């Protein structure tokens, strides 16, 4: 099952999941002019909701979208959670669109659906990843705010086409690379790798998204005496690593067992990552 | 006024413009995973509909979207035109989204609204343009189909943020540039410029959109003995030109009187461009 709530006249309103909620002129539909956050629902609860709401706020600020505020979002999360089975892991997406235009109200929605079995299987069994160039220099987006580098938008056509291109090659997912071959991130994930006793992730001064699963791992790793580093790594670094993972809010930690058709092990490092994230 | 038609059970169905038509799970909303075309409505007619439908077909093919076919689109255009005032110039947008997922039907819509007075004023009086880098090499997108270079998508968040960035600077519109400073195109237009008795436009092997207003100008220019060229121009070329225009289906030909705050004339070349486009 699926469930949806719309923000109407300062209240969360539950509507049937198959009921249309956005008109033809919504700029989130026609232009992809809006932001989202994907919130894991585990045993009927949203363990990391606050983290996601801080990122929703930053995404909304990058796009100059008026945001309804935390109270509002928590009320819409409550609405869609109301009849949700504790046994069924969910993805609760929050969408904010520019609506019919700035001046008129932005459209706020919450939508909840099961995490798919194939996403669960990838968390359990790991993934193959294709590296695909984005064409941009690593330092470019820092000087080009119009490219929306640190924002999570409704404009994911490229993200989806990258994933289809990867599926066509026989891979499960994508890591983007800069022009010079620097790691950036997934269409939908943050890369992390283990090397020389350290956990590495690429810098986001490169204009990628401050991943919340990754932040939570690095904080717990720090506390457990596992050194962490922001490292301007390349695909060479992924091949040479002791282990590689894609981190995301919904899939969680997916070990990367294949990079560009090159099979790799994890040096049995995945267990401590999973313990720290738990 | 505005009007909308949805494709339901092999028929065009008229619905009130304020009526929701897309559910929360439509991938055109949540992911910007769909295509569009914007069709000028002039004196209650769609003079260039066939041209736009051929481009809709190519966009749909780049995204691997099943397309309903020309018959269907012409029926949805007929539906929204039904009560439309001949005196009111319109923009008829056709949207095709991946729907709830491939396997399930794509969502097809037509939506018709007046061309705004400020767009009409720009056609009459011309525009200021900001050049903004896209960060990509001119030759990059040709080797990177996942970047969707020659497709017109529902994923226009960057396009819109570029335009807002330009408005903030005091400009009306944008021309994108490659890393090396080559002209690409507008978020929503094709650049053309006059130099040395020739009409120039940038190559689209660079992964930009084959503009239909531009094709129509170059065809009529050819027939009238005005030489045309595909020219790998830079911003230098826009400053040095005898005249510069942005061409698009809805605004038409907008003379560019200012490039990056540098004012320019058109050498009285705009009249012959407008005669040829008429
Ligand atoms: C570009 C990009 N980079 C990183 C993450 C890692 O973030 P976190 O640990 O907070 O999830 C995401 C995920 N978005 N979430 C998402 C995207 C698409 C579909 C569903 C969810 C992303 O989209
Ligand atoms: C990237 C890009 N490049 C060129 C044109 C020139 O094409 P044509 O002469 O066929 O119009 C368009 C226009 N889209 N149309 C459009 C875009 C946004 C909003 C409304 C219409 C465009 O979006």
């Amino acid at each position: 099952q699926r469930s949806v709530a719309v923000w109407r006249d300062g209240a969360a309103v539950t509507v049937p999941a198959h009921q249309p909620v956005v008109t033809a002129f919504d700029l989130g539909l026609g232009r992809g002019d809006g932001i989202f956050e994907s919130v894991a629902v585990v045993a009927g609860r949203t363990p990391h909701l606050a983290a996601h709401l801080t990122r929703l706020t930053r995404s909304a600020a990058l796009l100059g979208l008026p945001a309804p505020g935390d109270q509002a979002w928590m009320e819409m999360v409550a609405a869609v959670l109301a009849d949700w089975p504790a046994a069924l892991e969910g993805v609760c997406r929050l969408f904010l669109t520019r609506g019919l235009g700035d001046g008129t109200p932005p459209t706020a929605l919450a939508l909840l659906a099961p995490v798919p079995a194939d996403t669960l299987r990838q968390r359990a069994e790991g993934i193959s990843v294709a590296t695909l160039g984005l064409g941009v220099p690593a330092d470019f987006r820092a000087g080009a705010p119009w490219l929306l580098g640190g924002a999570k938008t409704l404009s994911y056509a490229v993200n989806m086409a990258a994933q289809r291109h990867a599926h066509d090659l026989g891979a499960d997912d994508v890591v983007f690379t800069s022009l010079e071959g620097r790691l950036l991130e997934g269409p939908t994930s943050t890369v992390v790798w283990a090397a020389g006793g350290t956990l590495h992730t690429p810098p986001v001064e490169t204009g990628i998204l401050p991943g919340t699963t990754q932040a939570r791992l690095f904080t717990a790793a720090a506390a457990d005496g596992w050194p962490t580093s922001v490292t301007p790594g390349t695909v060479d670094d992924l091949h040479a690593a002791d282990a590689v993972w894609l981190l995301s809010g919904v899939r969680g930690a997916a070990v990367v067992h294949t990079v560009d058709g090159v099979r790799r092990g994890d040096g049995d490092l995945s267990r401590r990552v999973r313990e720290l994230l738990a």
